[PDB]
Formats: C-alpha cells, structure tokens, sequence
C-alpha cells in the first residue's frame, strides 16, 4: 500500500489483512488503515494499542468497520487478550469510523463528552460514555475508570473543538491524533472544522501535558520527535 497521504511502508511494519501494524514499545503498537479515495489513492490514519494489566486499550478505531473488525481480529491472533476499551479521539471518520464493530464486540467506547455530542452531525455513532474535561485539560477521573497507564488530555480547540490526545504513562509515547502534523508537514490537513485562533496554544498545551515524551504518535505521519510539536505549533501561530 503506497499512501497519497499518510507514511508509506517502511521496515518494521507488519501488514496484516488491509492494514499496518508497528511495534513501538514491548506493550504498545500502532494500527494503520487505508481510506482508498476515488480519483485520488490512499489516505492513511493512525491509531495506538496497548497491552496493560492482562487486556488491550484502542486508542481510535479505522476509519471502516471492517477496518476495525480486523484490528480486533489481528489482537486475537498476536496478543490473545481481551480488549476492555476503546477511547475515540474525536468525532470524524478516521477516528471514529467503526465504533460499530467495537460495540458488536462487547467492547465499552470513550470519547470527549463533545464528540458524542457533535457524532450524529459528523456522521459517526456515538460512544457509549462520554469523558469530561477540568479547565486545566486534564481528564475528571471518575468519567474515565480503570484506564490503566492512559492519560487523556484535552488540549483545547484546534483541529476540531472535540480533539482529546493521550499519553501512555510508563513510556515515551504520545498521542496527538489529528492535531499534531509532523515535523517537516507542509500544512496543517483538514481546517475546515479547526479552531485557527486557538490551534497553537492547543498545540502547545498538549506538549505541555506530556513534557517528558520523545516519541510523539500522530494520524497521519510516522511517529516523529518533539519537533512535531513545535513545528505545527509555529504553523498554527501564522493562522491567527
Ligand atoms: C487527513 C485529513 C486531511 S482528512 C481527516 C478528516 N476527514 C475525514 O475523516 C473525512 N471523512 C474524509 C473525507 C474524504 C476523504 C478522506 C477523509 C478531517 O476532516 O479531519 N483528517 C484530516 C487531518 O488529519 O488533517
Ligand atoms: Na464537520
Ligand atoms: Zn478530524
Ligand atoms: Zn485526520
């Protein structure tokens, strides 16, 4: 598969049925599927997998129920643990696409109380429960129980109102979903539901959230270093 947009293939990478999966640390994994677009090719998105405490945590679906019907089945075949839940990073396709095959398969679905809300509008089915948010950005504790090493933060408005990012406690990793472009991006995707006054300070704050991680994980480009961070930060700031 040789995305239009979205990292190609590179060593290290596990294709697996229509998707890609990558190794990033021993109990994390990212899951890479394809929205093949008429006239156009592919266009690659993101997620995470972590294995914690004898069960599996999605971070995103594919953008298709299929997509994400084989996400689970390629967790049954290599990790072989049951998968507790999902968190949703916000309400449009490549996040949000197959929360119809999670809830088939039993498995309870999180998201931003504001993604559940804008999900019927944006063309997605909700998530069972819904996160909410302190002014700080931080996660209210009892909306999310039992997340294990997750750490979900509301950054603020940016690529869309909604967009929530995750830090995995105990590793170098975090997640920025669709609001973090990587280090040598010509652009910012999609603006059309984004937030252009407040999109750098989002930026920032999430690094700030997550100050001691080195290996920043996005949609649609390879996990990059901190300089992703700073590097959509200072686009954003030429928007405003
Ligand atoms: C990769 C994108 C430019 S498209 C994706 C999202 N769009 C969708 O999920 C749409 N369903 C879509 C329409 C046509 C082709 C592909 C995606 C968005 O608008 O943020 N995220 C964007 C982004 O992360 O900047
Ligand atoms: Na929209
Ligand atoms: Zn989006
Ligand atoms: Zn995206």
């Amino acid at each position: 598969i040789r995305p239009t947009i979205g990292q190609q293939m590179e060593t290290g990478d596990q294709r697996f049925g229509d998707l890609v999966f990558r190794q990033l640390a021993p109990n994390v994994w990212q899951h890479t599927s394809y929205l093949d677009m008429p006239g156009f090719g592919a266009v690659a998105s993101n997620g995470l997998i972590v294995r914690d405490g004898g069960r599996v945590l999605v971070v995103d679906t594919a953008w298709t129920d299929d997509q994400t019907a084989q996400i689970l089945n390629w967790i049954k075949q290599e990790i072989n643990l049951p998968v507790a839940l999902a968190v949703v990073t916000h309400a449009h396709q490549d996040k949000m696409g197959g929360m119809d095959a999670l809830h088939a398969a039993g498995i309870a679905t999180y998201a931003n109380a504001l993604s559940n809300q804008l999900a019927p509008q944006e063309g997605m089915v909700a998530a069972q429960h819904s996160l909410t948010f302190a002014a700080n950005g931080w996660v209210e504790p009892a909306t999310a129980p039992n997340f294990g090493p997750l750490k979900v933060f509301y950054p603020g408005p940016g690529h869309t109102s909604d967009n929530i990012t995750v830090g995995i406690d105990g590793t170098d990793i975090a997640f920025g979903g669709c609001l973090i472009k990587d280090s040598k991006a010509k652009s910012l995707g999609n603006l059309g539901d984004a937030d252009t006054e407040h999109y750098a300070a989002s930026a920032r704050a999430f690094g700030a959230a997550f100050p001691k991680a080195s290996m920043i994980v996005m949609s649609h480009s390879a996990p990059d270093s901190r300089a992703a961070i700073t590097h959509t930060a200072r686009m954003a700031d030429k928007l405003r």
